[PDB]
């Protein structure tokens, strides 16, 4: 199932993911926080999953939120580095899904991250072409949930 | 405390961490699996914590172990990237400690990773000076458990 979703990651898709990551991943703290705060803004209900982070309205200034945001970017860094080897990408994606499955985060719930990522990409001038590429990467993770 | 331990990362310690990581971090899959296999070999008692991984003796052939090993290296990548800012290093370490605290991994238990790291370092011509540098970094995490 995860292997099938990984099959959608064509040569052109991987190319756009890498080029866009070269910029997005250059500032993990800045963009990581941008993704989370945007998620909470467009889908307030997702905050129910982050009670441990405390006052998320503080954004960057919130140490726990900042810690989470930075760490989130290293999961994406991981995925991006394994793109050329489906076997490694799959094992890393399934490993990643373990904790999210335990948190009872469905594929649909996880997909709510697509909007934030699309917006962050647009702030760096990466159009729909790139947003679609990232939606496909997220789809690989969704297949594991 | 974690804040006092982070202050132990002096200038030369950070430098040695970077220089050694430049090599060790070049092959996250290979070195990551070596670290885990060494841990299970020198400290068989820790295998109980990894029941989900299955037959750990399969090494690289075990998809779950390989996935975990690769992911582990990205946590270290995270720490290394935060060496410039103590505030970020701390929030990232505390974030990382959450799941390990939940698994009831004590500071003493976590410290068993020092042996494996030292051996992997040695296999790449990096001696005691570097093993001690990494022990200090591991100490920051121990302070958070
Ligand atoms: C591409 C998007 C995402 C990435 C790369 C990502 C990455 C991570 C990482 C690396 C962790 C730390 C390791 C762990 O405990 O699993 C984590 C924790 C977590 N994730 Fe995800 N995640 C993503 C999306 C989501 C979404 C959409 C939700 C929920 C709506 C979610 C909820 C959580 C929660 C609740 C935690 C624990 C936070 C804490 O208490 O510190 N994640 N995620
Ligand atoms: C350099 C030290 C270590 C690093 C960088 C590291 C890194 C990680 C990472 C990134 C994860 C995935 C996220 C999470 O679930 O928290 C993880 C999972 C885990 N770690 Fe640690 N860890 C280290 C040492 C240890 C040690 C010494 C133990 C046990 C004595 C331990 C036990 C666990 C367990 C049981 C899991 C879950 C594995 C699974 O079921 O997939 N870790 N660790």
């Amino acid at each position: 199932s995860v292997y099938d979703a990984a099959a959608q990651l064509t040569a052109d898709v991987k190319k756009d993911l890498r080029d866009s990551w070269k910029v997005i991943g250059s500032d993990k703290k800045g963009n990581g926080v941008a993704v989370m705060t945007t998620l909470f803004a467009d889908n307030q209900e997702t905050i129910g999953y982050f009670k441990r982070l405390g006052d998320v309205s503080q954004g960057m200034a919130n140490d726990k939120l900042r810690g989470h945001s930075i760490t989130l970017m290293y999961a994406l860094q991981n995925f991006i580095d394994q793109l050329d080897n489906p076997d490694d990408l799959v094992c890393v994606v399934e490993k990643f899904a373990v904790n999210h499955i335990t948190r009872k985060i469905s594929a649909a719930e996880f997909g709510k991250i697509n909007g934030p990522i699309k917006k962050v990409l647009a702030s760096k001038n990466f159009g729909d072409k790139y947003a679609n590429a990232w939606a496909k990467l997220v789809a690989v993770v969704q297949a594991a949930l």
